[PDB]
């Protein structure tokens, strides 16, 4: 049985169904503290801040891992640090010590560069480096991934952990990301609108597509554990650009479309984190490994969106 | 008007009256959980895993500064993680929190090499390197230093840190901690006693003596804000020993000395710190600076044991 934090988001409204047709959908818990379709996979409401529930979850269900996605994201998080405080650090430690307490074999936990800050190398960053992050997500992030990996040198329990660059996709909605521009550009590129990015032109991130994201976040969880050395805080990536860049590309597809930059704070959010990263210690470890490029990933977003928005006919 | 935290351990056992001495009796309250002599000095009881009594405490004597030092460390740390988190993790929050909305002035808390782990570089580490604690102790503090930065640049909130070594001193009892060998090897030979140390007889760590630490404490605290540009996670020292080697030091003062090593825990938490630090910043920064090298320590603490 596994059970499923934070389900109702970018992550996971397509982690449910992809673990659903994976191990079955009898074998799956969604939970979130806001229900959404779930295609007809079990939803209970979880409010991971509040321990009582996980414990009465976990043992209702005879849950077997945890997929750990509940939280509060970096801009959010900056509008109301004390949310994601409670979320974020407290939501986590109650997870763990529940997975402690009752037998949860697996916990596997998604972290983000958002743990990484100024002083991080900007690129090719490994695993192993300096983590002084500067936005409260950040901060409780970096904390997830430490007291993660205590919970096995301590405890015993299998928890892991990898760090995701922003997640490109299109059946979900981002809304509380600093990389969700990523995404939102897609829509105005098919609807022919100018768009108005957050970000500086120049600000280069690192990237991946949702389906390589959620491959690489079940092939960590079903990876075998004589060869988990890190454990946790493994960095993945797939490609990294800047938002001219990406522009400049969906133009070649779609050149009717324009952009104007009016960076807000999520710039300087962004400004913090390296540009690009070095994912050779999660392909190592557990066969990380990515199967959409960008220009794949371009034009798979631009097919999609279309379809969703009406341009091209169901 | 000062407040000061888990004033009852090492470190506050000697930093309220310092404060007295430098601020005035009148300017300097402490408080922790379990009550101990103060010299007349006003105390309180203080619990900082609970918000409220820190928002009441803080409101009632119109604090305008705070020395956290509340905390639970290392080894009992191991012994018992859910009650490090709740002090250090809950507790530091809450003094965070507290002091961000009431109107607190200015946070000093005292941070360890705890912060670091097995990654980390073992000599003359700076300030800013690999931070992958392994201890619920070390993982509360790099969070602290983390989240005091946070409160600084996002609420003005002027918190600031420095990363204590192994702390030497004879004012306050040692509390088995895992570089309280350092202490508890000097009772044992005024006594004349062999000692059974629990780190191995080569694990090198930094350490220093508490007149510095204290100096340290309040050079930090004194330096003007705008001046600070590392402000949390100052690396501080002022020498670096083993066992074996303050033994050997000590043994040319009291020859009859004995001594003999059983390896426990602690020396597993010890063996993922390193060995020296570079406190280049500290100095450059504000001022850090050291006035009893390991000699002149070895030689004040066998005076102040053996009168005492
Ligand atoms: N999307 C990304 O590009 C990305 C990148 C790196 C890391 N992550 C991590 O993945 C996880 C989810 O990401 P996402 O993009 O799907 O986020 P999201 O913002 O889309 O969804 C977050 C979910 O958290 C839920 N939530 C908030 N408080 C909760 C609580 N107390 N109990 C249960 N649920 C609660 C919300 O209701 C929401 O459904 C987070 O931990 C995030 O930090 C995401
Ligand atoms: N002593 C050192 O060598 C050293 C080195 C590095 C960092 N530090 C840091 O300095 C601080 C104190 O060090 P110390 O040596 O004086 O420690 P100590 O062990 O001597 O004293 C700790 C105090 O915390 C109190 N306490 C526990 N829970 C509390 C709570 N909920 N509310 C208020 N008080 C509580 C204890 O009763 C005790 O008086 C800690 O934050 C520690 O991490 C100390
Ligand atoms: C690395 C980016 C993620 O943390 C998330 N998409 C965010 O924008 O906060
Ligand atoms: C660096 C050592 C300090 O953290 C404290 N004296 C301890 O023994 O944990």
């Amino acid at each position: 049985m596994i059970l499923v934090t934070g389900s109702s988001g970018q992550i996971g409204t397509e982690l449910v169904p992809y673990l659903a047709e994976k191990y079955g959908k009898k074998n799956v818990i969604a939970s979130d503290i806001v229900q959404r379709d779930t295609g007809g996979i079990k939803f209970i409401t979880l409010d991971v801040s509040n321990r009582d529930e996980i414990d009465r979850a976990v043992e209702k269900y005879s849950i077997d891992a945890i997929f750990h996605l509940a939280g509060i994201l970096s801009a959010k998080g900056e509008k109301d640090p004390a949310l994601a405080y409670k979320v974020n650090m407290n939501g986590t430690y109650n997870i763990l010590e529940a997975a402690k307490q009752h037998r949860v074999e697996k916990v596997v936990i998604p972290s983000t560069i958002g743990v990484f800050g100024p002083e991080t190398p900007k690129n090719k960053v490994p695993s192993i480096t300096i983590t002084r992050p500067r936005t409260m997500f950040g901060v409780t992030k970096i904390a997830a991934e430490l007291l993660g990996q205590y919970y096995y040198e301590k405890f015993g329990l299998d928890v892991r952990s990898l760090r995701y660059p922003g997640i490109i996709s299109y059946k979900a909605e981002p809304t509380a990301g600093t990389t969700d521009y990523a995404v939102e550009i897609f829509y105005y590129a098919v609807k022919r609108e100018k768009y108005k990015c957050y970000l500086a032109p120049n600000r280069a991130l690192p990237m991946m597509y949702m389906p390589d994201a959620l491959k690489a976040l079940v092939d960590l969880y079903e990876a075998d554990r004589d060869k988990l050395v890190l454990r946790n805080g493994y960095n993945v990536t797939a490609y990294t650009f800047t938002p001219s860049e990406l522009y400049s590309k969906i133009k070649e597809r779609i050149p009717e479309f324009e952009i104007e930059y009016k960076e807000d704070f999520r710039d300087k959010i962004a400004a913090t984190w390296p540009e690009s990263l070095d994912s050779s210690e999660a392909s190592n470890e557990w066969g990380f490994s990515i199967e959409y490029d960008l220009d794949r990933t371009i034009d798979d977003m631009i097919d999609h969106i279309s379809e969703k928005l009406g341009i091209e006919g169901k």
